């Protein structure tokens, strides 16, 4: 079935429920198979009106917020893809659905932050909330960028203009812009969340700040990285004249 | 073929084709026009549009863009992808669009097929159910053959291989990123204009003339990055030149 | 007082040539000037434009700008393609005019063609209905020879042939788009600041002045866009020559 | 309680040294601490700072940053240059501070000399003469130190000279500008948001605290020049070896 | 010669006189202008009640143009202008600070601006600005006008470019100079503006005049971009040219 896995938030201690669930219901997290034949259905009979739906399922994507009516809204992100035989660049796409009081997310390429957050629900020590769940989700995302961009910081640092071998400027170049691509919108997207007033945001306002101050540091770290790769170039470029 | 093209009435639920020899603009019918025939100018303004704003519709030069205009009316200007024999996709046609008097009238140099795939729906009555609905399906529409297009720009870019000299086909593709992006950036503009009109036309589709406008935004951000790919492969053959 | 080019009365919607011997400044009269002449400061002083604004008007360096004044005045400068005979087009022409009380007085010292088409339309009983209709004709037209002058630039462009060096025309035509830049970018935001001034002379006619502004902003694409052509021919060419 | 450096009150204008082990926060106090140390995050819990607020001020990686808290709190995030023995300038540390509930607690790692100054002031009866004015010379200290390193910059690029390859240090220079840069710029938009948020701190100091803002855009500003000038040098460089 | 008074205007009436040059008390609608770098000039200022963070600032080694609202109606505002004395490279740019405090207008100079000179030559011939709102906008334009005067010469290199002719090759030099220009030239386009908005009675009872000040700045700034990008062509003209033939 399409449904991956289904939370009660009505309480601070979150219950597991049925994976066949009918019906959407406010407090309740339902992480959901993107590409099921069965999705589309289900959230239409659940009166998700036919174009959202068809936002939420379309083929591309870019993150971004959706202020939706009466207090509901889609919101889309990107996070490192950490499958096996993966390139890490190819970034996965989360779709999430606040709709009447409940949190529907839709995945494709399974996220590692996504499988930590389901996990900890297993263990009963997951977010009180849908509030505090959203975040995590957020800050999970953001989490798993940086360590994807230390593996590019590392890179960074052995290139060394007297040997050879350390010439992978190119490659790191790639992976960051094919990141830039998408990260720069997650900035604007976390924003304009926060902009909203949504319930969810505040009643957490300092944190989703934080969450916000984490991706634009993400992105100033790129900006960075970028710079970096161009300033060996110019030394290559110099090493090649002396 | 006179200047009409083809005409729709949408003041039933289920819209129907009516007559080309409409002499009248309606509200709530949409009028599909070749905007080069030498009549059009005259039927546009025996229907009292002004005759500059019919000077702007009718213009050799035209950017996308948003024109509001007396009461509920406005112009809206779009590029789409010609898909049309002798000319090269990247070449891409102006779609010049008044709302008028609650009537929508379109008008073409070269046919769109984005328009022609809701005339279709239309005849197979399955179209949009309203002009709203309408003008949504010609902006997504536009937007859908860009996507396609492109699709065959990233073909392009992930042939792209260092080591084979058959694929250096970088400077084609610089040629027709650039050639869009002129058209597609102000096309972003255009449509967050319109939304933020608040036209009757948007305020029946909110959240679908949003998702629309993303679309857009998203085009414009997959032409950057496709650009960067670009400049990345122009490097990389660089610098294998100094080492090959 | 010699230089006093032409007197118009726009008092009447058919407008009447009026002498060059104008001591009062009348409003609806239009006088188009001579900049350089030594009798038009104590002409413009003598009728009470300030000496600092007089200043401005005739300084030697400028830039297009929209200056609002008190009472309804305002000064607009704006510059032209240069199309005199063995002038260099990219030498543009800068006209400088005042709207001072209710009467618009225009100075020039480079000669435009549009306004002597504008002049030439007058003579014949066809030109502007009102000073309001004559400014908007003088933005579009500085506007439209602007345009012509950009399509024989994207004729040189067309003909960019990698192997054929007869083609290898990419410096000038850059050294021409930057010249224009230089200008044409500080147009678009005087167009834009005289849209917001509320002037009576655009108030009048909205939708004609954002159709003015709409054009000036697709000059300044298309000039970025032939830029980006310029740039790839460039990189085109080394690519070639380190090719081959 | 080994975390706490260092413990001051500000309740008077003569700012007295006090214990180490002060379990409980005061209002008017200033607490230095090693944000490293197991045993910050349990005092600072235990004073009710929240776990998430905690949470940021101890993460690992860090921007300057400005953010406003509950009722007058704050937390604000800063960068030094390095000046400890053999590390590199541009490996900037990182000093973020809480302002809570009247106190100001501010957290290390790599050691500042600015506040390494502030203290020996006030261990010498000379410091500031309340939160207001530490806060102050926190921000110009950090300020100031930055400005002495890049005078040493600015030396290193005056002796370039493109005949005499012993003076090509720019590359050098480049790698340190950009590292700082990354952080710099941040660091104007922290003390804008400090600024704009109305603190206590601020609006006691408005002037004073507007001028450290212009000393921050102006390093930036100089940093952006510095990096011109390396391009600059750049250029000569590669014009002066392609004569040969 | 040995104080650090230059000059002492008072623009009381719309003959501007000239008074002592004794550190005295400051008085609404006198302008003071004196050496920054003289030992006395800090007490003074601190005498006459400017704040020490103010006074700091005003007198700090490093400076950028910028405009500050003080107190009350005073403000402090900061420009650069051509460096014209020996020893110096014209874009070295001067660094005039100013203050209007107490309705007296207080300039301080390291070095001498020609566009101060000028007004004090007119002043001296009773022909100069009739009020302390004139004086400060002569000050700006004057500043202005000799920055277009440099950027004259800067346009006959540009101008004699020849790509075929290696002794016109000073395109590395006027580069140079445009971007030391251009790091305190847009500031003071910025400064100008902040001028302005804040609606100070110097800027209001002549508000076309500050306008046309700002137009003027604006113009530089946009000159400067266009021989900066006149500059990268015939960087693009001689690559060409070289690995051409
Ligand atoms: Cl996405
Ligand atoms: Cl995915
Ligand atoms: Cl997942
Ligand atoms: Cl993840
Ligand atoms: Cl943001
Ligand atoms: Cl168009
Ligand atoms: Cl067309
Ligand atoms: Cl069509
Ligand atoms: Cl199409
Ligand atoms: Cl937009
Ligand atoms: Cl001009
Ligand atoms: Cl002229
Ligand atoms: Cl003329
Ligand atoms: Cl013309
Ligand atoms: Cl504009
Ligand atoms: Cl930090
Ligand atoms: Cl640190
Ligand atoms: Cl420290
Ligand atoms: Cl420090
Ligand atoms: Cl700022
Ligand atoms: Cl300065
Ligand atoms: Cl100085
Ligand atoms: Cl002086
Ligand atoms: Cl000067
Ligand atoms: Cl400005």
């Amino acid at each position: 079935g399409f449904m991956i896995e289904h939370w009660d938030f009505s309480t601070p201690m979150a219950t597991q429920e049925t994976t066949t669930a009918e019906h959407i219901q406010p407090n309740h997290w339902y992480h959901c198979e993107r590409l099921h034949p069965d999705i589309r259905g289900w959230l239409e009979d659940n009166h998700v009106p036919r174009a959202t739906v068809d936002h939420l399922l379309a083929d591309e994507s870019r993150p971004s917020f959706h202020p939706l009516d009466d207090d509901n809204f889609m919101l889309i992100l990107r996070g490192i893809n950490m499958n096996e035989n993966a390139s890490p660049e190819d970034m996965l796409s989360i779709r999430i659905l606040y709709f009447q009081g409940a949190l529907i997310s839709t995945r494709k390429i399974p996220s590692r932050a996504i499988m930590e957050i389901r996990q900890a629900l297993a263990e009963h020590k997951g977010p009180k909330s849908l509030a505090s769940l959203l975040n995590q989700i957020i800050e999970g995302l953001n989490g798993k960028i940086d360590l994807y961009l230390d593996t590019i910081e590392e890179t960074l640092n052995e290139f060394d203009v007297n040997d050879e071998s350390t010439y992978n400027h190119i490659a790191a170049q790639k992976a960051l812009i094919s990141i830039k691509r998408f990260i720069r919108p997650q900035q604007y997207a976390i924003r304009d969340l926060i902009e909203s007033e949504s319930e969810l945001v505040t009643s957490r306002p300092h944190q989703y700040r934080f969450a916000h101050n984490n991706i634009t540091r993400i992105n100033e770290t790129i900006e960075f990285y970028l710079g970096e790769v161009a300033l060996f170039q110019d030394e290559i470029k110099h090493n090649r004249d002396e």
